[PDB]
């Protein structure tokens, strides 16, 4: 009963803890997978469109961006606030035009589409300035569910990486963002930096004709959100420390560096953003001072807490336990979910590292890393990732062993890098 509300209609959350709590004599590491499933106030959606000069080459990119933005505008819920930002070396708000958010209705939608129609390709790319302009818009709606769609076809060449980092840090906690890169001339690492910090994902659009449906689905999912700002609140006893907190499903995102200190050092908050009707899994590892054989400790207490307008609401809670035993039939048991997601994190890293080696012609390193990734993808039944790995590798006819290809299609490599963090469920 520790939290008071300011008023609500939040999703109902089912909270499960998945662990083998039994540890052998010396053991300090406790692992658990937390499954969170949400079942059934204002939305603000900012659509940020790259209008740099390269967007006309080929012209299908700019045309798709316009088509797709119009689909997004039509997919907004009646009453949702929205804006469109044209990104170049600067950022210009192209709708609305009076410096105040307007609700989506027949009139505002039509006016927004007309403004989108007048977008043209010219200039450079400074993504941080796009984020900073979105942030100014979002600051006008502090209690809203706030989400940005960012589309680019290029690298962030008109500002420094420290400039981008400064804009990312200023955006954290203000809005969430999903990013899309169209074509092959942008940098997965750049968009990943933005999307990971802002609790979203990156996607690649290899064919401009698919952008509209992609925008439709991103907007619809955003409109499904029902609660704006949810923290995963983790308590661990004195001397116990958090090794890591990672989202592992549907995507891998390490939250460890995002910890926000709570009221005391024993409690910290890890941001999860907005929730609709959805499910996520997290992998938590706590290092604890080992107890005696026979002794049980609480290694961690996990709460999910919605923060809203000067109040908070406890949405769910679970416990991460630690019991020391000499019964090896209990301690040697492998928690299937922990093992699975440990492998998914390893796989994602192996893909990225393998692709980076391959790009440089460091082929023996690529073969070892992409080989490990393949082994994990096969073992976990991640058939989509197996299929993408087959595009960047080949079976050496002599050894029958898998090797990294010397020459790969740039798009195939980029696509795999982008979806390296998409996991398969347990
Ligand atoms: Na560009």
């Amino acid at each position: 009963n520790l939290y008071f509300q300011s008023n609500s209609q939040y999703p109902d959350f089912a909270f499960e803890i998945n662990q083998n709590e039994f540890l052998a004599a010396g053991v300090r590491e406790v692992h658990a997978v937390v499954t969170l499933t949400a079942t059934a106030s204002e939305n603000v959606e900012v659509i940020i469109i790259d209008c740099s000069g390269s967007m006309d080459y080929p012209r299908t990119k700019m045309m798709a961006a316009k088509e797709a933005t119009k689909v997004a505008i039509d997919t907004l819920t009646d009453g949702a606030f929205f804006a469109v930002v044209a990104g170049t070396e600067g950022a210009r708000v192209v709708y609305p035009t009076g410096g105040q958010l307007l609700r989506a209705d027949y009139q505002s939608r039509a006016a927004a589409k007309e403004a989108v129609g007048r977008l043209h390709a010219n200039g450079g790319t400074a993504m941080g300035r796009w984020l900073a302009q979105a942030g100014r818009i979002f600051d006008t709606a502090p209690s809203a569910i706030k989400h940005a769609i960012l589309l680019t076809d290029g690298k962030d060449e008109s500002e420094t990486p420290a400039d981008l980092a400064r804009a990312i840090q200023s955006s954290i906690g203000n809005f969430t963002a999903d990013c899309r890169g169209i074509g092959e001339d942008w940098e997965p690492k750049e968009l990943r930096k933005i999307a990971d910090a802002l609790l979203g994902t990156v996607g690649i659009i290899r064919d401009p004709a698919t952008l509209a449906e992609d925008f439709r689905e991103m907007t619809a999912k955003s409109m499904g959100k029902e609660v704006a700002d949810v923290a995963l609140r983790l308590w661990a006893p004195k001397g116990a420390t958090i090794r890591y907190v990672k989202q592992v499903s549907p995507n891998l995102a390490d939250l460890s560096g995002m910890r926000v200190p709570g009221d005391n050092p024993l409690t910290g908050d890890y941001p999860t953003g907005a929730w609709g009707a959805e499910s996520r899994e997290y992998h938590i590892c706590v290092e604890v001072e080992p107890g005696n054989i026979g002794q049980e400790k609480l290694a961690g207490r996990v709460q999910l807490v919605a923060k809203d307008a000067g109040g908070a609401t406890l949405l769910g809670e679970g416990k991460i336990r630690a019991v020391w035993t000499e019964d090896t039939d209990l301690s040697t048991r492998i928690n299937g979910r922990v093992a699975h997601y440990t492998g998914q994190a390893e796989m994602a890293a192996a893909i990225q590292e393998g692709l980076d080696a391959q790009a440089a012609g460091d082929l023996d390193t690529a073969t070892a890393r992409l080989g490990r990734a393949m082994d994990l993808a096969v073992e976990s039944g991640h058939e989509d990732t197996v299929k993408m790995l087959r595009k960047v590798t080949e079976v050496d006819p002599a050894t029958s062993k898998v090797r990294a290809k010397a020459k790969v299609d740039k798009g195939d490599a980029m696509e795999l890098d982008v979806v390296s963090t998409k996991t398969v469920r347990a």
